[PDB]
This record gives structure tokens, C-alpha cells and sequence, in this order.
């Protein structure tokens, strides 16, 4: 397939097909990668880069997907920076929506609990990554720490779990009562039926499922 992206020669953006009416320059044994977020072709230079750390990143250290923020910087609505360190991820301003098992009654516990405070996601991130780097808080990809270069989803999916340690943390005493006078639901955090509003409201997420006694 013919392409042409930011960084391509002239001769080539001239040469393509014509539409129909009612520092870097691209080499020609280069390729081009298709960013994950934006769609668009950029130089791929990630083979290039495991011998040249002074090449941006081009690729989540996580999923392995390429992203071209650092690279050039992306654009897109819904884009917030789809490529970055971790502790620097701009994870969006809607971030703690349904950050608690994609539970909003959970999640705007913890939302009412950090403005109380004058708390933001980020007061909270960076709290979490401290917890996570003495090995207090852990996560599911265990090898990602506040200086892995990662993408939006896979930094999401990492905030969520820095997120529910968090909450656990907190002491029952520094919620209001409404919320720790709900009974711990049997099934635990995992529970299905939270996307509910009546059982998301009476029982407890923040535990672990029941198992014996
Ligand atoms: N319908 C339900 N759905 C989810 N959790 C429930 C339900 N009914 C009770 N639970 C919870 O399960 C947990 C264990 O309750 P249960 O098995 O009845 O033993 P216990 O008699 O010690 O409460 C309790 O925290 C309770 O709040
Ligand atoms: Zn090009
Ligand atoms: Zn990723
Ligand atoms: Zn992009
Ligand atoms: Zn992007
Ligand atoms: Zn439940």
C-alpha cells in the first residue's frame, strides 16, 4: 500500500493518487507503523531505536501496541497523550468515573472522599506509586512502575487497581457512615450485579469474595 505521513519526501506526497472531484525524512527501506490511537502512519523506527536510545519511544512497554505521542504528538478527541511515562499519563478528567469496578456508586464514594480533601486523581496516583514502589500496592502487570513508558489503556488498567488499593486504605472512619454501614456484598469486589444501582447502593464492594466461614 502506498503511504505518506508527516515525515515523508515531497516526491512521494506527489506521487499518490490524486482525489476524485464531483527533521527525520522517511527513507525508501523504511516502513511506516499505523499508531493505535490516531490511525495515522508514522516512521517505524523501533528497531532502530533498541540500538539508539536518543529515538522517541514509539511503542507501550506494556502491550507492545506503537503510539506516536512521543514521537510527534498525537491528535485526536478522546486523545489526552496516548504515550508516556506513567507517573506523568494524562488518564482524562472523567478518569475516576466508574473507576471502582465500573461501579459509580463505589466511585463516587472515593470522588466525594478526595474533593472532601482536596484531593485530584493525580494527589492520589502519586500517592499509589509510592505505596507501589516499596512493594505495599501491587499490581497485575508487575513490572510497570511510575517510570514505564505506556499507553492510555494499559496506564487505565494499572490506575484502576493503584485506585481500588487506595480505597481499601482508607479507614472506615474517614468515610461517612451511609457508606460503611452497608454489609459486605458475598461476591466481593468481582461482583456482577454492582453495574446495578439498588444493589451497588446496598452492599459493600471494597472486600474480597467470600469463600469460607
Ligand atoms: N443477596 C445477597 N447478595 C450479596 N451478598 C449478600 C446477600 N445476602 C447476604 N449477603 C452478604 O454475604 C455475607 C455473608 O453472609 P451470610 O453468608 O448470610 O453469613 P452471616 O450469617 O455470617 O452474615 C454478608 O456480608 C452479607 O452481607
Ligand atoms: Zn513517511
Ligand atoms: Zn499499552
Ligand atoms: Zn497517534
Ligand atoms: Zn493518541
Ligand atoms: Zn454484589
Amino acid at each position: 500500500p502506498y503511504v505518506v505521513c508527516r515525515q515523508c519526501p515531497e516526491y512521494r506526497r506527489q506521487a499518490a493518487q490524486p482525489p476524485h472531484c464531483p527533521d527525520y525524512v522517511c527513507p525508501l527501506q523504511g516502513s511506516h507503523a499505523l499508531c493505535t490511537c490516531c490511525f495515522q502512519p508514522m516512521p517505524d523506527r523501533r528497531v532502530e531505536r533498541e540500538q539508539d536510545p536518543r529515538v522517541a519511544p514509539q511503542q507501550c512497554a506494556v502491550c507492545l501496541q506503537p503510539f506516536c505521542h512521543l514521537y510527534w504528538g498525537c491528535t485526536r478527541t478522546g486523545c489526552y497523550g496516548c504515550l508516556a511515562p506513567f507517573c506523568e499519563l494524562n488518564l482524562g478528567d472523567k478518569c475516576l468515573d466508574g473507576v471502582l469496578n465500573n461501579n459509580s456508586y463505589e466511585s463516587d464514594i472515593l470522588k466525594n472522599y478526595l474533593a472532601t480533601r482536596g484531593l485530584t486523581w493525580k494527589n492520589m496516583l502519586t500517592e499509589s506509586l509510592v505505596a507501589l514502589q516499596r512493594g505495599v500496592f501491587l499490581l497485575s502487570d508487575y513490572r510497570v512502575t511510575g517510570d514505564t513508558v505506556l499507553c492510555y489503556c494499559c496506564g487505565l488498567r494499572s490506575f484502576r487497581e493503584l485506585t481500588y488499593q487506595y480505597r481499601q486504605n482508607i479507614p472506615a472512619s474517614e468515610l461517612p457512615v451511609a457508606v460503611t454501614s452497608r454489609p459486605d456484598c458475598y461476591w466481593g469486589r468481582n461482583c456482577r450485579t454492582q453495574v446495578k444501582a439498588h444493589h451497588a447502593m446496598k452492599f459493600n464492594h471494597i472486600c474480597e469474595q467470600t469463600r469460607f466461614k
